């Protein structure tokens, strides 16, 4: 029997705690057991790995050893990048941001979750599907997509179809998205530049009838946008929050942006090049607030890690939330220190197996370049156009960890004023 963390005396073991304070649970696993420890998620044992040694095993393991295929049961009901194009995407993102703030005026107040959740729906759809498709979208799409993400309660590890309100809303939201897509398809029929939707609409089945239904197309689009939406949305929100919490960093970023853009080149040029201060703020934001706090796998065989035996069928997990703060690897792990990424320390590069907001090894984030470029493009526009201030106590900004998809809790109010 592998070492088991304390508690977990509820009906589904540690499931209830996982649904309320997953980070505290995972930290207790490490504090009590070390690099290899377990907790019970309903009828499934989760082997939580942490530390460089254990993480190296996790990230260097291929599909034949650790598989992600059936590690996330909450996604089944929901589903149903090249540098060459990066310059174009940067310009697209700049355009989407300018469109989102077009009605801001001289001063006002926004809720970060509402703002960035909607903005990232537009940037994601425009870049991945096409500008033509994004132009046929409005706030409704973002609202429905949010419901999908809110439908990821860990109870899915018991059963993804339990009769609970969040799952009911998840299913209703997906039907709503199918209807929006169907409306767009019908709109193109009556009122005819092409995008991915046009490509799918054109395919015919072995009978002359359209191959893909609105439902199938919607599932494809939902899946294409799922990796980058909540992650980019949360990262943008927390980047702004930490800049406001640390005015010295904010000031340094502003001076840097004003100096860099002084060469007269566009955001599509600069968002693909170094913006030092902002990049380090982003790295530190990701270390402290990793959008994915836990990564899951299903063991396909028997492996030994530090004397601990892992058997086939076992759920195996790594945690950016916990690993990103190991005190031995990151001096003063709970403090916001962008300087830890400067050439002298480079703590992100030095800790290859523990600085994992973007994963590592064979599972390196393929969208990281795009995500970093997006943050650079977004803030190149926002910070040069407006000044931001917190509208609530600095310590009151927090994440909601009740669903597998972590999202900012409300309120998250910020005030702006033209520069
Ligand atoms: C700030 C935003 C993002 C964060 C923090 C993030 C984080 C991660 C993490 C932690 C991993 C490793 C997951 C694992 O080991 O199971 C990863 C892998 C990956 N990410 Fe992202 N990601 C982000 C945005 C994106 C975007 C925009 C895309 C889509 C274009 C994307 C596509 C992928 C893919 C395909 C993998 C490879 C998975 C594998 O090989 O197992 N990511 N990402
Ligand atoms: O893995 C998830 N999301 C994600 C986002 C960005 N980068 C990497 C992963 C997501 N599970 S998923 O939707 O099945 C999924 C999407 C894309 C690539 C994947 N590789 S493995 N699973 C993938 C998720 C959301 C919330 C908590 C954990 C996992």
């Amino acid at each position: 029997a592998l070492p088991r963390v304390s508690g977990g005396h509820d009906e589904h073991g540690h499931l209830e705690e996982f649904r309320t304070d997953p980070i505290g649970l995972m930290q207790r696993v490490r504090d009590e057991l070390g690099d290899v420890g377990t907790f019970q998620l309903a009828g499934k044992q989760v082997v939580l790995l942490s530390g460089s040694h254990a993480n190296e095993f996790f990230f260097r393991a291929g599909d034949d050893d650790l598989d992600q295929a059936k590690a996330y049961p909450f996604m089944t009901p929901i589903f149903g990048l090249r540098g060459e194009q990066m310059k174009g995407h940067a310009a697209t993102i700049e355009d989407q941001v300018r469109r989102m703030i077009a009605d801001w005026g001289e001063a006002g107040e926004i809720d970060l979750l509402d703002f960035f959740a909607e903005l990232t729906i537009y940037t994601s759809s425009a870049c991945l599907i096409g500008k033509k498709f994004r132009d046929q979208l409005d706030g409704r799409f973002a609202k429905l997509y949010h419901e999908l993400e809110r439908g990821t309660d860990p109870l899915a590890y018991v059963d993804p179809y339990l009769p609970i309100e969040s799952f009911r809303r998840r299913d209703e939201a997906r039907n709503g998205l199918v209807a929006l897509v169907a409306d767009i398809m019908n709109g193109r029929i009556a009122n005819p530049d092409r995008d991915m939707l046009d490509v799918l609409i054109a395919v015919k089945a072995e009978t002359g009838t359209p191959r893909f239904s609105a439902d199938e197309i919607t599932g494809m689009f939902i899946s294409m946008m799922f990796a980058g939406h909540h992650t980019s949305s949360g990262t943008a929100s927390w980047t702004l929050i930490e800049l406001m919490r640390h005015r010295d960093a904010y000031a340094a970023v502003i001076d840097e942006l004003d100096e860099l853009y002084g060469d007269g080149r566009s955001v599509s040029f600069h968002a693909l090049r170094q913006i030092p201060q902002l990049e380090n703020v982003l790295k530190e934001t990701l270390r402290l607030h990793p959008p994915l706090i836990i990564l899951m796998r299903v063991a396909k065989g028997e492996f030994e890690v530090q004397g601990h035996r892992i058997h086939e069928g076992d759920l195996v997990a790594a945690s950016p939330a916990i690993s990103n703060r190991i005190p031995e690897d990151f001096p003063d792990p709970h403090d916001f220190v962008p300087a830890r990424y400067e050439q002298p320390r480079q703590e992100d590069l030095l800790n290859r197996w523990t600085w994992i907001p973007f994963g590592a090894g064979r599972h390196r984030c393929v969208g990281a370049a795009f995500a970093i470029m997006q943050i650079k493009a977004i803030f190149s526009v926002l910070l040069r156009e407006y000044e931001f201030e917190m509208a609530q106590p600095p310590e009151s900004y927090r994440n909601d960890h009740s669903k597998m998809v972590v999202q900012l809790a409300q309120p998250a109010a910020v005030r702006y004023r033209r520069r």
